[PDB]
């Protein structure tokens, strides 16, 4: 691999604006909600899976069953959302799971992604953990 | 036309998070890393290209652009700064991120992390007209 040359040298919707806005909705009760705010939620889901790294899907869906006590049987399906709206495009993916799941499903999978994604770590990656590791 | 998994069938009823991740560089950005040791510097350039990825790929001329303007390079400089942060963003077990510790200078890598860690909090994460007027109604 070849680096370019180096330089030469002569409500804003942050990370942090993201997780508190996680953290809120993650603390409501969205079973009655307005679809309005749900379609919302569904954006936040989608948006906040990608600051998962690729690799940490597998844990994130098997986080999301045993909170939510789905048996092995249902890992598949659990995590091909989760990785269909982490390679995502123009929203294609999260717009076919608004038409096609109930109401219901997709206030289950909401509340559980945001009570889950605040704790779990964002990256898998040992090398990653451990390059990090003398910085925080 | 995409066809979505069914929904879950229902037959009863330092860790390094997002937030670690935040704190690490709000932290970092208020020290002076001229002078820290090597294996520091190597750690924050895995911070840069970890944190550059939780920026939207869409989201990297706005940082780019920030990237010269805090830094007062010439527009000329613009595509090597995207490059940058266009392969950290696409960067695969670290290949890109090895090349540039192996090829750049000390001081180059000082500088770019320094502007990096500097401008990456105060940016939108994201960058897309769509998803921030959906996100509008829950902030």
């Amino acid at each position: 691999t070849v680096a370019p040359p180096a330089p030469v040298y002569r409500p804003k919707i942050t990370l942090l604006t993201l997780i508190k806005t996680a953290e809120h909705w993650a603390r409501q009760d969205i079973r009655t909600i307005e679809d309005s705010k749900l379609r919302a939620l569904l954006t936040l889901c989608a948006v906040m899976t990608r600051k998962f790294s690729k690799s940490q899907l597998s844990l994130l869906c098997e986080t999301h069953l045993r909170r939510e006590g789905l048996g092995q049987d249902q890992a598949e399906p659990v995590l091909e959302v989760y990785q269909r709206l982490h390679s995502d495009k123009g929203g294609s993916f999260e717009a076919a799971l608004w038409q096609q799941w109930d109401r219901q499903s997709l206030i289950m999978f909401i509340t559980a992604f945001l009570n889950i994604a605040l704790q779990l770590p964002c990256e898998s990656s040992a090398v990653v953990v451990s390059g990090l590791r003398t910085l925080v």
